[PDB]
């Protein structure tokens, strides 16, 4: 895995979802930012298994690959962060979503604490109209810090 700036860039959800819950064990919850840059299960399902396979249909364009695309964040990608954080009943009571002519974000945010510290969780998900690569963004920082 990479490091892009000072922060891991993960190709696959074991390794993010690991970083993410031993960074809760290390009690470092508070402070973290780690991104996870993949091609979602079924575009790859959709294309014999080879990323030089896929489709040039399959993009923030294609109706279907936005929707199955929105099914796997919510089934599997929030599943494994919240396991990730210890919480698994969370739910994050900001969600947007925002489409421009070149990608797709939505956002996902909550405000809880854990170990009596208050913190914002923000995940970011973004597809785009170039290809069929999906950019996850996790970011936590302290709430009301002085």
């Amino acid at each position: 895995t990479e490091d892009g700036e000072t922060v891991k860039v993960f190709e696959d959800l074991q390794g993010f979802e690991t970083f993410i819950a031993n960074e809760t064990e290390d009690d470092d919850f508070d402070h973290l930012h780690c991104k996870l840059n993949y091609y979602p299960p079924f575009v790859l399902h959709e294309s014999h298994e080879d990323p030089e396979k896929i489709s040039d249909a399959a993009n923030s364009h294609s109706k279907k690959f936005v929707r199955h695309l929105h099914q796997h964040i919510e089934k599997h990608l929030l599943k494994d962060i919240k396991q990730a954080v210890r919480k698994p009943e969370l739910k994050f009571h900001e969600k947007s979503k925002e489409e421009t002519f070149d990608k797709i974000t939505w956002h996902y945010g909550e405000e809880t604490e854990y170990h009596g510290r208050p913190f914002k969780i923000d995940v970011q998900v973004v597809c785009t109209h170039e290809d069929a690569m999906v950019f996850v963004d996790y970011k936590t920082h302290p709430v009301g810090a002085n």
